[PDB]
């Protein structure tokens, strides 16, 4: 398309939403294509990642970890207002993996605190996607400082399985999983620092051990527990989109399974299916389609059980509807 | 299926035995689906995982690391006696990756010292998967102290190719891998344990590291080598189940290839071929399908070559037959 | 085929080059099956690894990390000359991951120095593929130490997509990537050994952290960057061969995609498409094939960013050609 006919087209103009939840959306596209308009501020702030108090400086788009998803179609195009406040210290930019051109569009992005940039490219390619800051030589502590999200690339016709047949979902949600690196002094202790370079040293000593200090959900331990776990009901079909900027992870929901999993993120790959514990490779996205069968808690967890447990990768899922014996029943109850 | 249809059904009563080796079994289903009953005690208890010595607190079903392969077809109802002595401290339960409902059995098995229970799933899904004990609090503890396996849940008409063509076996094997983290003293030499909760704090820590200090296919360095090699012949064809309950592994077998491979475990995801060496997530079990056609020593390895050669993670095979010349020949033997 | 058939073949002949370039070759195979030769030696030698004069003593097939790329078609024989220098202190040998008995080749290629040896095995497996030295008892060191590279056997039609339709290269890249385990001294200075054989003890103690001091491509720290980058055009198509023969990477393509990714390796096995990151387990290769469409520089990298910016593991393409508005355009530059 030509620089006049990309500007005719339909435009919209979406309020993103903080993970999990995702904004409002067509599963199949409604008309032709659009030129979908997002725009992101990044914040440079203290946040707490787990429940002894653990502070970290973030890095966040729209100041949460991970950064929103944005849901377009295929062939639409994605326009990004990127702000970098005055009041933060650090040049930042962006690189789409769903995008082609100028690394991921890093190239094109680099805007200085007090600057704003627009970003536009044609979303060519179905499948989630991550996204991330990208600054030539502090790029690893950009992004595991929490400044990645996904993107969401659905076909025009909505998902598919691998005949063809349609798949659509009731809800979605999106799991951002993100590795920390925090520092501690000689006794142990997790250390704080004053400005966010004070850590900086530190941090890359850290993060060369290759060995997350915290692996966690929505940006904290428990993040997505309690209260705060995500809901669905039995005979409900619920998309559970999952990134990963920098390091692996293999997703499973702990009573379910994933009846679909795009593992590799990428719709024109078949899925796989009836999954135990599918894998993502680190500076990917995928997705996982399921439908309850079975009321009650689940877990959702990274399948290294001492990362989800010591580390602080596992969400919750709180599940209505009645219980089905023919799937599983408890014959006899433990009993002496 | 009501509850009545579900007592009216055949039952079968099998005798499980230890790993590498699998229970009698039919590829192909004989019958309607059947109540399949399993019986497994679980042991705590030391074990010796290397050649030097080093001693662990095992947990342990039916006293192996892995646990037995449970063996059912599609559809059938697999239930479990689960049984946890009185002379146990720990109360135990049991996870099926191929249940579905309440933490995988996790939240209806919770059995403490002297208590029993039984419970009853409809195998739904074909494929090979994990069970693992997770008590809640103490899961990876648990797991990474040996208490976990797998089940394969065949397709009634048995194994089939891409194209659906069957796929038969002549063998099959079960290999368990574990990753242990055993802690040192400080001059580096690995701790005994008077008691198993004496190493808990202490194992923790290492954990946290996610370094193993062992990496070991059926429950320690060399279990599967010299007289107790796996066997095969020229000409046959050999199924490998091979499991992974907290962390990577990537299996290769060294002169061979894994002609088929399910490798995330589940038959309704056609197999990859001609693979060298396969990817299994920690949390899943995978499958490979392979007809030898060279006599001699196999090395099966994981192949981080450290995790093999300096950590554990090597059986071997030893295959009678006829060397074939076309396939390889030394054209010049080495010479000076 | 008998002996007298092989025997009856045509020869060739081929003259190995220094990575990343690929010797010549026909993607849709000449002729019927060939006898196809390549000779190699083994250097033990001195090399630098990064920016700061870090030092291994390297074990290298023609000198190079990663040896060089053997390209062949399915049902060809490969015979390698291998030759080991007096010169050279330890004896080597090749497991090939293509190959079919005696470890991969391992076994009948046992060479001390100031001895050769000719190996003749049939391609029988479409497939990029490992291959590695494995003298029993200290397989890893020789690996870590740089020993290894790949072979590709690709059909005798060249190669296709998921629907048979042909896909044909404008250039090939090998791309080997180490990770090497480099001894600190207590100030965590890398430390230099006189002899080979001094290294060995402190070597394995690192190694056994499984955490690389050194992840890199080509052997070093920026080998692909700067003059020695890899290059296109847009509307070139370049097939990327990537192999890690020990442990696990996952290439991506910053502001590309792997348009069709054998991320297996394995050319029977259909390619994914549209990846983003791609994942190739420890001890194989993979390979991705994808269409420039925008000029400019492009970074290839291990998407575990730590891997990649910290530790070495990053390449570049310098690509020519119009730039694309359509699919990406800067609609406000960064400004204030
Ligand atoms: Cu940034
Ligand atoms: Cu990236
Ligand atoms: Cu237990
Ligand atoms: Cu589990
Ligand atoms: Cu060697
Ligand atoms: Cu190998």
């Amino acid at each position: 398309a030509t620089a006049a006919e990309i500007a005719a087209l339909p435009r919209q103009k979406v309020e993103l939403v903080d993970p999990p939840f995702v904004h409002a959306h067509s599963q199949v596209a409604e008309g032709g294509p659009k030129v979908v308009e997002f725009t992101m501020v990044i914040e440079e702030k203290k946040i707490v990642i787990d429940d002894a108090g653990t502070e970290v400086h973030a890095m966040a788009f729209n100041g949460t970890v991970p950064g929103p998803l944005m849901v377009v179609h295929q062939d639409d195009y994605l326009e990004l207002t990127l702000i970098n406040p005055e009041t933060n210290t650090l040049m930042h930019n962006i690189d789409f993996h769903a995008a082609t051109g100028a690394l991921g569009g890093g190239g094109l992005t680099e805007i200085n605190p007090g600057e704003k940039t627009i970003l536009r490219f044609k979303a060519t390619k179905p499948g989630v996607f991550v996204y991330h800051c990208a600054p030539p030589g502090m790029v690893p502590w950009h992004v595991v400082s929490g400044l990645n999200g996904a993107i969401m690339v659905l076909p025009r016709e909505g998902l598919h399985d691998g005949k063809g047949k349609a798949l659509t979902y009731d809800k979605i949600y999106y799991v951002g999983e993100q590795d920390f690196y925090v520092p501690r002094d000689e006794n142990g202790k997790y250390k704080k620092y004053e400005a966010p370079g004070d850590a900086y040293e530190d941090t890359v000593k850290v993060m060369r051990t290759l060995t997350p200090t915290h692996v966690v959900f929505n940006g904290a331990v428990g993040a997505l527990t309690g209260d705060k776990a995500m809901t669905a009901a039995v005979g409900e079909k619920v998309l559970i989109v999952h990134s990963q900027a920098n390091r692996d992870t293999r997703p499973h929901l702990i009573g379910g399974h994933g009846d679909y999993v795009w593992a590799t993120g990428k719709f024109n790959t078949p899925p796989d299916v009836d999954q135990e514990t599918w894998f993502i490779p680190g500076g990917a996205a995928g997705a996982a389609f399921y439908t309850f069968q079975q009321p009650g808690i689940y877990a959702y967890v990274n399948h290294n059980l001492i990362e989800a447990c010591e580390l602080g990768a596992a969400a919750h899922f709180k599940v209505t509807g009645e219980w089905n014996d023919d799937l599983m029943t408890s014959v006899l109850a433990p009993s002496g």
